């Protein structure tokens, strides 16, 4: 029914750019959570370690409807990149007013999440 989180930045707010597609997996709990879980999928940020791509301002919110100091959702974090996707897709945000986020994160219990960047430009 409802989809692990959804690209609402860039269909709803930019045209991309550059994109990237990653693979993230999930543990066995994560798919409740993940498949059940509601992220912040805009005004978000993934960091490219030429190698990594790891969630950056992209918070994973299953139910902590009372947060605290801090709460720990379950996403944990991290999404996995191929390299080549990394360098690929990051490198053209890094022009100048451009920003990167996994617009989609498909989940699925065979620990198999996929990823979609949409880089905006917005100049």
């Amino acid at each position: 029914m409802a989809p692990v989180l959804e690209n609402r930045r860039a269909r709803h707010d930019y045209e991309i750019l550059e994109t990237y597609e990653a693979g993230i997996a999930l543990k066995g709990t994560e798919v409740k959570s993940l498949r059940a879980g509601k992220v912040d999928f805009t005004g978000s940020f993934a960091r490219f370690e030429d190698g990594e791509l790891y969630l950056e301002n992209l918070y994973i919110a299953p139910y902590e409807k009372g947060s605290y100091a801090n709460v720990d959702p379950r996403r944990k974090r991290k999404l996995l990149l191929h390299k080549h996707e990394l360098r690929r897709l990051l490198g053209k945000v890094e022009q100048k007013g451009l920003t990167l986020v996994p617009l989609k994160i498909y989940f699925n219990e065979r620990g198999y999440a996929k990823v979609l960047l949409g880089l905006a430009r917005g100049k």
